[PDB]
């Protein structure tokens, strides 16, 4: 039978804090759960903002990650979608397939589990991780910071088993977010005018989805001019500095478009730079896309006179796959070289080191790091 | 040969005055213009607006008035679809059939005469009345409250020869917004649940619209129960005011309709309601339609978390409608009994009578007033 099992995991003991490579207890998996082993994780502007307590929803101590890839180690009662062996990635969009939102097919939110999940409990309101005596709490369903995790078993899709698990990583959240709000939220069309706000994974993904798509143009918009080089590697036809300009960013990318692009994106979570993404957009039918996520308590903002003269303000959470049966597909078209994936990866560090994702990142040096556990 | 005509005119001198039934003298049609003799009109809430004073971008004096129907009285240089006897609708909302706008499907905002329409003048940057030595300004491209206007031949839909002009008149804004809010801008599916704030004439119109759209659910939203009859009359399925309860009324909306409506329409310009209407709008899946014009500097806000999860922001002019085509078709619709007009009707006066229309506007189970010139 599925016994306990003692392996290592980065704990977050505290916000604020870095992460402590800890001696850990993974309990076997309940009635519908399966227990992972994960070869490779990556780290998300999002485990970051969660480990610097700013995060409201924040809770500690946890074990972070949501950008994962592994094996099934051994699944719960109830379970035989998957089994011992199968190649996954964790969900933190989970598809339960039976609830009014799965049922939808203009959402990927599916609700089944979301309550524990944002408690960072399974599904039966407990939670499979303790580390000396204490309960460490799961992360967005998923906790991929450890040798070993559980998750829901609707939390779970299921891969090529060919697929690069040091690679395919990365679409456990930011490369699916980005390409997914070019073809899925924003669904442009062939020949369209796109601006892309902040060149970091997610927006090198929303240009690769551009270019996918066939867009005729794709404007780069970052400070970070270092960022520029990889941007164009993916498609961007042109990048520009906010800083280079003495006007507002949206009057700049206005003129240079004559009237402003038909698509644009956030990805860096910024709520002015949201309003500029909006108000850069072409009248009658210009179109924003929010993909990055802003700090609780701010709001974005602007004049009723810029929607109801035609733009529309939009946005996405895992760009829109309902992930159970988008993720098997996204790896295939990696595999395809459809997508890219390998090009995203711009550090690699061993289990041990995982801080120095984190300071990789605060640094901007990096578009992800991948952890070998 | 064309020549001036002294007619009778409702002049705005100044703001925050009653208009002056005042004799003014309307020049002959210039090359690509058309003058019309106005048979009927009414007034909208924004003639009102701009007459109150309020707005920055109003110039006086002025010919108010865009809700209007009448007969071509003549025609200047250069114009052969348009001959004196056609019956016409006069339009705010022009479509030239070149500019990029015209040729683009997804908007209606043709941009040929916008500047010079914004400063009350005709496309060559002159007014075409005067009175008493004074130069009269046009307004909105059709100052439809005079026995006589000129507008440009662009503004001008040709409709059915046995439309009755006291009533499609409102077709000429109020109605046709509403409407073309449904079934254009949100482009509602049978089934859709819907919330409607502000029963006015747009309001109604877009009561009507979720209907023929097979609306399930229409719920109407108003501080005003006096606007309720007539709202379920239009088709509204339940009204609420917001002041019978404590909780803002977005959260009486989700509680309603267990997660929010899929589409609400915000029909009264008034940003603290245009975020109650998105905010009211489902998870995954819900959108926002702003219809109103809210005043100068006032902005709409909310937490991007509302778009990420799923919410979108929308907005119309005219209701999207392509003027020219699409105008005589919603006069075919009246006339075969697919949409109302005459509903709309709660009180008709004399062409002398017109400050009354503006007096009513201010409060009721009044909707629009037609003026017969
Ligand atoms: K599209
Ligand atoms: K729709
Ligand atoms: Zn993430
Ligand atoms: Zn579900
Ligand atoms: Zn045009
Ligand atoms: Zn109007």
């Amino acid at each position: 039978a599925n016994e306990v099992i003692k392996c290592k995991a980065a704990v977050a003991w505290e916000a604020g804090k870095p992460l402590s490579i800890e001696e850990i207890e993974v309990a076997p998996p309940k009635a519908h759960e399966v227990r992972i082993k994960i070869i490779a994780t990556a780290v998300c502007h999002t485990d970051a903002y969660t480990l610097s307590g700013a995060d409201p929803e924040g809770c500690f101590p946890v074990i972070l990650g949501h950008e994962g890839a592994g094996i099934v180690e051994s699944v719960g009662e109830g379970v035989t979608k998957l089994k011992a062996g199968d190649t996954v990635i964790p969900l933190y969009i989970p598809q339960c397939g039976e609830c009014k939102f799965c049922l939808n097919p203009k959402t990927n939110l599916c609700q089944k589990i979301r309550v524990t999940q944002g408690k960072g409990l399974m599904p039966d309101g407990t939670s499979r991780f303790t580390c000396k005596g204490k309960t460490i709490l799961h992360y967005m369903g998923t906790s991929t910071f450890s040798e070993y995790t559980v998750v829901a078993d609707i939390s779970v899709a299921k891969i090529d088993p060919l697929a690069p698990l040091d690679k395919v990583c990365l679409l456990g959240c930011g490369i699916s977010t980005g390409y997914g709000a070019a073809v899925n939220t924003a669904k442009l069309e062939p020949g369209s005018v796109c601006a892309v706000f902040g060149l970091g994974g997610v927006g090198l993904a929303v240009i690769m989805g551009c270019k996918v798509a066939g867009a005729s143009r794709i404007i780069g918009v970052d400070i970070n001019k270092d960022k520029f080089a990889r941007a164009k590697e993916f498609g961007a036809t042109e990048c520009i500095n906010p800083q280079d300009f003495s006007k507002p960013i949206q009057e700049v990318l206005i003129e240079m478009t004559d009237g402003g692009v038909d698509y644009s994106f956030e990805c860096i979570g910024n709520v002015k730079v949201m309003r500029a993404a909006l108000e850069a957009c072409h009248k009658g039918w210009g179109v924003s896309v929010v993909v990055g996520v802003a700090a609780s308590g701010e709001e974005i903002a602007t004049r009723p006179f810029q929607l109801v003269t035609g733009r529309t303000w939009k946005g996405t959470a895992f760009g829109g796959w309902k992930s159970v049966e988008s993720v098997p597909k996204l790896v295939s078209e990696y595999m395809s070289k459809k997508i890219k994936v390998d090009e995203f990866v711009t550090h690699n560090l061993s289990f041990d080191e995982i801080n120095k994702a984190f300071e990789l990142m605060h640094s901007g040096k990096s578009i992800r790091t991948v952890v070998k556990i």
